[PDB]
């Protein structure tokens, strides 16, 4: 195979994004709604806009396909077609939660802010509750 | 919902790429291999390179996710009848989608966006002429 990192050209890495815990990311539904509310305009645009836009467009579309597949599985066993769709939110979901979050956040607050923040938050959430400064 | 066209910002549309028949596109395997042979250096890079490079990166990765899911489903299905109907679905539907998109991007990097689009119309016209009357080389 090849070894491409989605975050590489954006000055980050898969390792770095996994530094944030899995329960810090919004939902996929919420992230898609937010992208729409903040960016539908530019996302549906024919202008490139920015590399972030180009990526996010593909991320959204890709989540599209993944679901259409989990849909088409459950529309083709109540404990099996239900546990297939469960795997998606388990695994890929985290993947997209990260990736959507990264791109929306980078468009909304700046790439640099999103990286400063991500490290601070990982350090901070790993400090045990006992001694952790104010939320 | 949102209505995003992967090709829109690249001066094409889903409609237009559906103009070429489904058997004109190389396989996904062949398209990935070609992306690697020609572009692995740039694809692996930290530079943006071009919007195409950005887009192709995501396409490849996405295909990656789709397979890891189809795999996982097949190694969890049990019946050999039903592993046969899962892999059918992916070639039928998502494959064509990715065959188009991988192709569009690779070719655009290789021969230039305008060429790719001239050619695509020429071919769609030419292949739709019935065989009887159609010239030799598209
Ligand atoms: C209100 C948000 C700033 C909260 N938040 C977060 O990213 N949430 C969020 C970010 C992007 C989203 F699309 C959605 Cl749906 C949610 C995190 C926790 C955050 C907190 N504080 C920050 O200073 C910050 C800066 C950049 C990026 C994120 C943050
Ligand atoms: C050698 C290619 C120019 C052949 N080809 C094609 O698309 N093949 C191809 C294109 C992209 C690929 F990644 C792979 Cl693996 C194969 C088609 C038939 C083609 C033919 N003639 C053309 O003049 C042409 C121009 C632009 C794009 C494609 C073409």
């Amino acid at each position: 195979s090849m070894d491409i990192d989605p975050y590489k050209e954006f000055g980050a890495t898969v390792e770095l994004l996994s530094f944030l815990p899995s329960d810090f990311f919004p939902s996929v539904r919420d992230l898609l709604d937010t992208a729409a509310a903040l960016y539908r305009d530019a996302l549906e645009s024919p202008e490139h806009c920015s590399p972030h836009h180009t990526a996010l467009r593909q991320a959204i579309l890709c989540w599209g396909d993944l679901m259409t597949l989990a849909t088409w599985v459950g529309t083709n066993d109540p404990a099996s077609r239900d546990l297939v769709v469960s795997y998606v939110n388990t695994n890929v979901g985290l993947k997209f939660r990260q990736l959507l979050w990264f791109h929306i956040s980078c468009l909304t607050f700046g790439r640099e802010t999103v990286l400063e923040y991500l490290v601070s938050f990982g350090v901070w959430i790993r400090t045990p509750p006992a001694a952790r400064p104010p939320n």
